[PDB]
């Protein structure tokens, strides 16, 4: 068995090792807990990006950064590939437990997941769960957990507190945007299980997106990043058997594609803040058919508006 | 000196820690050869792909992957770079050891080559031979050898059988891919020397070449892996002298390019040929000569080939 | 606190356990010091290129090869990124130190330059200065420093001469061709200080760079080596606050830009007092501000200039 606790656990723990370099800060709580400032309190690095996102994606994923260039325009980017996709993606990495303690409020990503199989229906579908006596964390927020939280964290993961983990980091970080623009090979994922096809049928996936710069505040950092994977996320996917409905993976197929998404999430303040959920997807993706053979397209690249979303000034 | 067998099989010691994580199966046989299943039996991954190809060139070489484009169409990319070509590529990685020990027929490729010295003239030309009590070769083949098969290859490396290590992938499958797109120095190299280019004089050789699709059977596989380098791979290689017959380097200089190789390959209605031996080549090379400090640019992409070996599929 | 000395050394001692695999060779001298020649007489290796550059940016950056194509030509490229721009780049990597000593002429770069404090207003600008008993230099050399030269760099970093390691390559090597295409975010950063821009401003720097073929002598190399990051150095960056003046980051906005480096040297008698000092600089930078959460672009790439530079000859 792959322990997606026990494995992101030794990325802690190296993170630890290497605090003033990577520009992160720790702190052990009265418990016992660990909580890992990434972006708070502390400016956070490329590779606290980096390994941020491996922790997420349970240690099952390669993730690397390259600079390369939107019309000529120099971006760091995120190259990542994963062959358990399944469980890397949607029983870790994915954003998928709320975790609620009195006041404290924060989607929960990352290993622990697997641990209090939040939510129970995922765990089903991928047919995983973790057993491990350690639990890790990832919290998109802008205040750092307290004993309490951490205290709740491991009761539902059934793991003795001072054996919990958390990396914290918030949207505008650069934590935040390198590990937002690692999803790009989970919103495949996700987006696929969504529309109804078997997350057990994909065989593999490799990614590339580029990192969003860091924008004035969490709410254009909402936007920016998810932009990145929207307009500007590219898929190679290997599948055993194609399905006719993967042409719906791509976001353009959403009737809420278009505008950058923080132009989309204001526009929704007036309406209920409703939103097409399907339009949280990659940009393009590459299906590569086991069975027949072939590769099928979908989607496509938008410079346009990611240059809108990324707040870009040219001369 | 630098032991390709010893170094590579370091390698496969790394390997056999990450079985599960990297989707491999070994077995140690009666006889103490160890036997690594790479993708007959089981699925692989990228990185045992990138594994299996550093393996094949003996540890001399970087090997890496990273997402990109062709026509907007994402791909797997295969970069790498050696500063010892020679060795690493026609001492070692070049598929150049027929292995038929009566039912069981592979073509070895790697280490083992430089103990069994396959075929002679290579290490008399390159002016190498391992010294080693270890034996490392890679097979590519749908079908696992066994204690017989192991012991021959042991024999002809002079080699005890419990010495010996196999990687085994057949030609479609993930490592199959990652391998053959990994050969991209390697083809050349190999058609360098091939043309009369003393091998001797090549200083190093970076390249670039995407990752094939894995097609629905090893013989339609055989030519899109190929394709990869003859339509779309990229060398950059730096030599002490330059030769004006490296003009023929690239494979638009045969007289047969110019169709997705399989169609090539049963067009000629042949198993072989006459098809070409100079066809097996880089689609575009950059040779830098320290000579007179020149670079001469030789080649061209072909997107358009590629898709059709690719099997791509647009809206 | 981060010693730049220390963390270096680490590196420069992986160096020594690979000198066959990455073609080095070094000697210790009869008062101890540690030469290790990269280049001057041993051929080196691109991956003692990318050692070299992790030394000179002080164990505080990342720096990778991948390879890519400009205008369908395939080159190496540099990939790196620091979270640590002003110590790594200004602190340590910027060759600030001129070394005479009688007749020996070199360029010290790296670690060794923040305990000699070379030059005295680096240090008080970014507010570092190390404190190691080891120290790390890097040198640009066509010749090998023997124990007086030696003897002088322990004396003026306060170290034991047992204690100091120099990598030494000269210009026209794979080594100086690798680690100068390395300064791409140093160039930027440097710059930036140049024209006033306090660098304790910036937060972290991001570059890709084509590395340069070798050249056929060492005037000829400061040439297309210089051309690599005036003409085709991309960075992306990430400030504080920003200020308009940054438009006058790129090299284009001097008054000598525009042909290759070794015509304009060779035109100013070659005499550096000649030439605008402004000339060394990116070729484009995107300038991420966090006060505003705009990102201001700049610059552009001449792949023109650079293919002359680089003496490519086309079919």
């Amino acid at each position: 068995m792959l322990s997606v606790n026990e494995i992101a656990a030794e990325i802690v723990e190296d993170m630890l090792d290497y605090e003033e370099e990577l520009r992160i800060e720790s702190k052990k709580l009265e418990n016992g807990a660990i909580v890992v400032d990434c972006g708070v309190n502390v400016p956070g690095s490329y590779d606290a990006g980096i390994m941020y996102t491996q922790v997420c994606m349970g240690g099952l994923a390669d993730v690397d950064i390259v600079v390369d260039t939107i019309n000529d325009v120099p971006f760091a980017f995120v190259t990542e590939y994963t062959d358990h996709p399944a469980i890397a993606c949607l029983g870790s990495q994915k954003a998928g437990w709320q975790i609620k303690v009195d006041k404290y409020f924060a989607m929960g990503s990352g290993p622990a997941r697997a641990l209090a199989l939040k939510p129970k229906k995922t765990y089903e579908r991928i047919e995983y769960e973790d057993d491990a006596d350690v639990a890790v964390i990832a919290l998109e927020a802008n205040q750092l957990p307290d004993e309490k939280v951490m205290e709740f964290i491991a009761k539902e993961c059934d793991v003795d507190p001072e054996n919990v983990y958390a990396l914290v980091a918030p949207t505008a970080s650069i934590v935040g945007s390198v590990q937002i623009s690692g999803r790009i090979v989970q919103t495949a994922i996700f987006k696929m299980n969504e529309i109804g096809y078997d997350p057990k049928l994909i065989v593999s996936g490799a990614g590339r997106c580029p990192i969003s710069p860091i924008l004035e505040n969490d709410l254009k950092a909402m936007g920016s990043t998810n932009d990145s994977m929207m307009y500007y996320g590219s898929v190679f996917l290997t599948v055993k058997k194609y399905d006719e409905i993967l042409k719906n993976v791509p976001s353009c197929t959403s009737r809420d594609y278009g505008k950058p998404f923080y132009e989309i999430f204001k526009a929704a303040n007036y309406d209920f803040y409703k939103i097409d959920p399907n339009l949280f997807a990659p940009a393009q993706i590459a299906v590569n058919d086991l069975e027949t053979g072939k590769t099928y397209v979908h989607g496509k690249l938008n410079a346009e508006v990611l240059f809108q979303s990324y707040q870009i000034v040219l001369e």
